[PDB]
């Protein structure tokens, strides 16, 4: 049912003539209605206790200053609530300046709890705007072809994480998800990255850089990662304190009984300061965050790959296709509109060469839902049609005829997100906009290996060319 | 030292039968003919463990076991408790251990200590001790555990020469930091003591990393690996580091479930505060399962981990270069010299004691060219307190002479002329610890050893910018031929 929006304060802060103020506020002060007369009206009233209600227009609390204005010739809280319309009820959350939370045959009623200082602070807008935007959600990810190569022929049908193991090329390391790669692996992984350095990256232009691996929430703030991430994220914490003094019970404690305290250490180290690299790019943009860039300094096109990312995935034993420990190369691009939407084909003219001429794999591109709003609880499609993320896919033949495509990389344009979040601004004042290109070693590997097999006599020409003569593993007895 | 005797005293009893009442003899002859037979198996002349009373009761055999160094009291008990069951329950009244010791010690917690106090010679623990624990070898451990912390109360980290360069003239003066921050070459990282590098700084790292593939990696045929950088309390217990590496780790902790309703109380609470809800996150998150990469060689161990290695496999010789190390390094706000998040070359040889102690010299070799011909640097090297030894509290040096740490050491003008000069790698050996740690084995049965070799390129950069600046001008001719072009940085307004 249509229900209304209902603002509703208590509030309280020798003189009679009030009546020409109090009674003409009403008519007067407080009629800014947009629609028709939407004001703030009907209600009853140093303690000038006010009762005085509103809806989205001329909010309770931007209406409670203005009558701090007209008495001038701190504003104490005592009752507040939010009457939200909502079409069927919602499950009990906990919400930071919510005290209690109720839903009826109506929709839903929230008691916020506030000072002066947070009416100040704009604090019951975002509280609604929130609020709002769970019920507005009271479903699945975007999906559709760009272009797909002909179908070939498949000799090679084994999983190629299986292949490996068998044949001592990695094993598996300690944590969930991860992998320790023998010389073999190790010589795929350093071959891709060769590729990509001297077919891509070089004659695009793109200069090497290093970005920090260890992100801090500063950086996920602004980036909006700190909306959404959180299930996913390897969290970081150090110690409380450097004193081995502070860590000899820990220490004590293991020597005796071979066993580490961790329930002992999760009380001696500090809350997390953040997490492991999880998308890459953020902590990039804290070297051009509240920078002007001189316009001919633009397009800004860079890389990394100086490390590991962390993803905590869902559960069960994988190949290298899922791991929750990777190996990436991130490739980022600053400019103008258009020339990140140039810098983004020359990309897909050089990965377009790559896999049909080097790798000579069976791959497809794809329009899916951008990276960025999927890592922050969204899903769908950009607003703007030019903003969003292209997916290369490629087939696991021992995955059946019906087995699900893997990514095994993607393209972005990511908008003016990245600029306007981190404050980076051109010289002519013109909008920045940002893209970012994902290479995923282990799922070039799974793709590769997947298609052509482990045996060097089998590979493409101008991949056995770049690989140069196969080391040997480590043999055991 | 205190020359006070080792010894061990137990008071216990048995219960290897249904209950009877004093209905044997044998249990006379039978502790007469231990003390002179049994119990001085794996001890020198007259250092066997002695029962020195005894008594009977309802289903008790009670017995007061005394013992020193060798065949423990611990041990010994289970050596009696197979002969008065199989020629015919634990449970302990008092496990007392007197050690021997010079200084008094600030008593702490710890597991199974009942009692600490100071005697003539040494101290006396009583233990809170079950025949589980003593099976387990508690007694032993508790025992390590209090002669590591009396030797320490001992009379820091050691220190000498081996080889030092010929003192250079030294034109450049700058911090190298400084100097790269001015002239944009990089800028910190939003976490503490973090570094991002912007391409001349990149650069400079990379053409590090060439000539140690070029130099020494390839020449000496090194395989490269990729050694997992989250590291587990599995592997650090086996590496040792469990001992004491905790003051200095970045911990990492998993959430406790990927469940979005698990983790929607924490977005909310951001989408309206503008806050990190840190403290909810810290009790949502799981224990943590280990830390971030910190020595970068134990992971690896994980590879070897159990297994037997032919004889035409070793030397084992590998390396990584896959991604970061951190440490949690003491406060302040310093240069690319003191950073809490680094990027270093791991490498490491397995195979026999001659075969590893060559392997070192083979690279010690190689460095010393690396470093007098290609970056041309003033430097030396020293004998030092071994690594695996420092990450674990330990300090001094290990007892077999051949094992320990050589560091490479380098001045920086900038700290003036008698500035502390700066570690910027190290070569080790570490004898048969990892192998014993991990358990491989060699099919020989000889002993397996290993060595590491760390080296860190912030600390190569630190010690080559400070050295000879940032004009490539008046780099070397040959760092200058390897670096090719250097590239432009990113200008800002
Ligand atoms: N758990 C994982 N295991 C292995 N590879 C992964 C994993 N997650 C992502 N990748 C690789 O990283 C690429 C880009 O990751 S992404 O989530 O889609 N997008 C981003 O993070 C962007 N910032 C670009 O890196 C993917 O195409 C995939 O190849
Ligand atoms: N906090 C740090 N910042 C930068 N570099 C470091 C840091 N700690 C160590 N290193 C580099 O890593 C090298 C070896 O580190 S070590 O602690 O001495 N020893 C080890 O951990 C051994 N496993 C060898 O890697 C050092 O010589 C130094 O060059
Ligand atoms: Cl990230
Ligand atoms: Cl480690
Ligand atoms: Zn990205
Ligand atoms: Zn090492």
């Amino acid at each position: 049912s249509h229900m209304k929006l209902q603002f509703n304060l208590k509030a309280y802060f020798a003189k009679d003539a009030i009546a020409a103020l109090f009674e003409e506020a009403n008519s007067t002060l407080l009629t800014r209605g947009a629609p028709e007369g939407q004001g703030a009206k009907v209600t009853e009233w140093d303690r000038i206790e006010l009762t005085l209600q509103s809806g989205r227009y001329v909010r309770v609390h931007d209406a409670i200053f203005r009558l701090r204005k007209q008495l001038a010739e701190g504003i104490e809280v005592e009752s507040f609530i939010i009457k939200v319309p909502a079409d069927h009820e919602l499950r009990m959350l906990k919400v930071p300046y919510i005290k209690s939370m109720e839903n009826i045959e109506g929709g839903i009623q929230l008691e916020l709890e506030v000072g002066e200082a947070e009416m100040k602070n704009r604090v019951p807008d975002r509280i609604l705007t929130l609020l709002e935007e769970k019920i507005e959600a009271a479903k699945a990810e975007h999906w559709n072809l760009l272009w797909q190569r002909e179908p070939m022929e498949h000799p090679f049908k084994e999983d190629p994480t299986q292949a490996m193991m068998k044949e001592g090329w990695l094993k598996r390391g300690s944590s969930r998800g991860q992998w320790i790669h023998g010389p073999q692996s190790a010589r795929i992984f350093r071959t891709f990255e060769k590729i990509v350095l001297e077919e891509l990256l070089e004659p695009l232009g793109y200069r090497e850089m290093i970005f920090p691996k260890l992100v801090t929430w500063e950086v996920w703030m602004k980036s909006g990662h700190a909306k959404g991430v959180y299930p996913e994220i390897y969290y970081v914490c150090p110690p409380q304190t450097r004193d081995p003094d502070y860590w000899e019970e820990v220490a004590d404690y293991y020597k005796v009984t071979h066993e580490v305290p961790t329930k002992l250490i999760k009380e001696k180290i500090a809350e997390p300061i953040g997490g492991m690299c999880y998308a890459q790019c953020p902590p990039f943009w804290m070297y051009v965050a509240g920078e002007t860039l001189p316009n001919e300094e633009i397009p800004v096109k860079v890389f990394d790959r100086s490390g590991t990312s962390h993803r905590y995935e869902s559960g069960g034993i994988h190949g290298i296709e899922r791991v929750d420990e990777f190996h990436r190369i991130e490739i980022v691009w600053i400019g103008t509109k258009e020339e990140v939407l140039k810098c983004a084909e020359e990309l897909h003219d050089r990965y377009m060469h790559i896999f049909n001429d080097i790798l000579d794999i069976e791959w497809r591109k794809a329009r899916v839902t951008p990276w960025f709003m999927a890592q922050e609880g969204l899903l769908g499609l950009a607003e703007e049609n030019t903003v969003g993320t292209t997916d290369y896919e490629a087939c696991l033949p021992y995955r059946g005829p019906d087995g699900e495509w893997l990514e095994f990389q993607n393209v972005s344009i990511n908008g003016d997100k990245y600029p306007k979040g981190f404050n980076v601004k051109l010289q002519s004042g013109d909008e920045l906009w940002s893209g970012c290109s994902g290479v995923g070693l282990e799922r070039w590997a799974a793709v590769f290996l997947a298609q052509k097999g482990l045996d060097p006599a089998n590979w493409p020409e101008e991949f056995r060319n770049r690989v140069g003569e196969m080391p040997k593993g480590i043999r055991f007895l």
